[PDB]
């Protein structure tokens, strides 16, 4: 009923949750390299959730890659950052759930990291 | 040596230091009161040098207010925040060198403190 | 959504929402002072909904204070700030619903503004 | 700074600088590559000065990485993130002054740029 994954995205300049940012999630192999484990849009409340399954997300390290220069690029900004990327390591370790969270503005993002774990 | 209390601000949108932001500064007179402390203007850097000295600054809660508002309406955007402030005590652990520190961005903002303990 | 004022704030030590911070909110009457508003403090998510009514809150500036200097304090430590203050204008005007959200830290804090508007 | 790429991190839980965070820069490549172009930690000033000459540093896209995890992990704290990554293109306008600065904290991270100009 829930997805560990999930991301939200708020727009500093115009009091508003960014959407439509461009979300790819890329996930560590074995030999040490990176796969595709999810793509998405946010949606229209900066919100994108349903990315993971609640069982295809597995232990491993990832790397959260938000296109925030396009978003940028759309409405009259040339942005600093060529986009914005959040590398953790999920695990089965506990605290099984997260959302990342995003405050973008034109030359500054903050990334917050909030983990909760369900009733085991 | 260094500055026993400073400020300094930045623009989250061009990248750049916040120029000629007023900044009062006022001390709680032991009954509730705010009294006039000091004030002035952060210069083309972005900083704000000479606010007071060690023998003025002593234990007790001051107030720092950057009128963020006349700010960027002075560009044209119509700001969220009517002016930001740092609320705190100082001296009282010992005379320290303080460093308020803002990010300024239309509809939000951060601030944060270095203290810094002087050349001894 | 059938709340006009809410206020989500989150612990950026911890990784989870700050729950327990007290929150009290005034509203500047017509003689110019503070007359009290709305008065909770964070539920387990670390949000607040039912602050006012859809017809309380009236257009007008206010002013949110989260008491971040007991929230620090009641986990052992000794925050920078006295409180965290922000003070804006319900000009309920495009938008009817704010939502004031803050990521606390000891010695940092980042407040950010998201006015959504009844839609449909 | 004189020199063209100067790093600065701060701490928002011991609202000091952050000293000895392993910071690596790299350089996009002819290929899409990515080649190695620099690396040092930060002093005691929480800033990290000697990297690159405006000769040496040409127009491209590079990818500053603060080692997170090694900071939070020395003094006891168990982060979430991994490593910090500031990503942007340079220098496509005539060579100018950057300033990235990071304020660290276990579970969210902030970055900013500062665009600067020697001649100007």
């Amino acid at each position: 009923s829930k997805c560990p994954l999930m991301v939200k995205v708020l727009d500093a300049v115009r009091g508003s949750p960014a959407v439509d940012v461009a979300v790819k999630v890329f996930k560590k192999t074995a030999d040490g390299s990176w796969e595709p484990f999810a793509s998405g849009k946010t949606a229209e409340s900066g919100e994108l959730h349903g990315l993971t399954t609640d069982e295809k997300f597995t232990e491993g390290v990832y790397r959260v890659e938000l296109d925030t220069k396009s978003y940028w690029k759309a409405l009259g900004i040339s942005p600093f950052h060529e986009y914005a990327e959040v590398v953790f390591t999920a695990n089965d370790s506990g605290h099984r759930h997260y959302t990342i969270a995003a405050l973008l503005s034109p030359y500054s993002y903050s990334t917050t990291a909030v983990v909760s774990n369900p009733q085991n």
